[PDB]
């Protein structure tokens, strides 16, 4: 990511990346509270693709998954959480502020109704997420720089420059050179 601005679109922030044009959504950029596109079918039809792979390498992972949630729905799941601010804030993004609000975003589960989490799983989606045009977002090690935990089983889609992306090991917030941390 060397080196671009991030633009204001007006329902979203983007940043162009090397191949493709790259939508900015975390603590510190927000989307339109109206912005919603629902599920990306593109990135749908990469997941499928990952989840059946996974499947065929031995792993119990489930055909269904997180994806898509808009405005409204992020709503009642941050409220909800809240039931602290405080510690909601370290792992569940204010509305507005959700990769899943891109239609983009998408944790995996196993077929135990889990978010993944086993380790061979989660290595799995560190070693071959790119090769679905996915990156594992919010990394072990990186929660400064994304705003948030570490969470094994969330993927954003990225196109053909996730393989760049991860063989650097670092945040898009790094990788492209924009801010994330906490909220302002
Ligand atoms: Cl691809
Ligand atoms: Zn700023
Ligand atoms: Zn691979
Ligand atoms: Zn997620």
């Amino acid at each position: 990511g060397s080196h671009m601005e991030v633009v204001n679109k007006g329902d979203y922030y983007s940043i162009q990346g090397k191949y493709d044009e790259i939508i900015v959504a975390n603590k510190h950029y927000p989307l339109s509270k109206d912005y919603n596109p629902g599920e990306n079918p593109t990135a749908k039809a990469e997941l499928v693709k990952l989840i059946k792979a996974m499947q065929e390498a031995g792993f119990p992972i489930s055909d269904h998954y997180s994806g898509f949630r808009s405005y409204e729905t992020q709503t009642k799941l941050y409220q909800d959480y809240v039931n602290g601010k405080e510690a909601a804030d370290r792992y569940s993004a204010r509305p507005g502020y959700s990769e899943h609000q891109t239609g983009l975003a998408f944790d995996v589960i196993g077929t135990d109704g889990d978010l993944v989490t086993e380790e061979k799983a989660a290595q799995w989606l560190l070693d071959h997420a790119a090769d679905y045009g996915f990156v594992v977002r919010y990394l072990k090690g990186k929660e400064k720089e994304t705003g948030y935990m570490a969470e094994e089983w969330h993927l954003r889609y990225v196109g053909k420059e996730a393989k760049e992306i991860a063989e650097s090991g670092l945040s898009l917030e790094e990788y492209y050179g924009f801010e994330g941390g906490d909220y302002v």
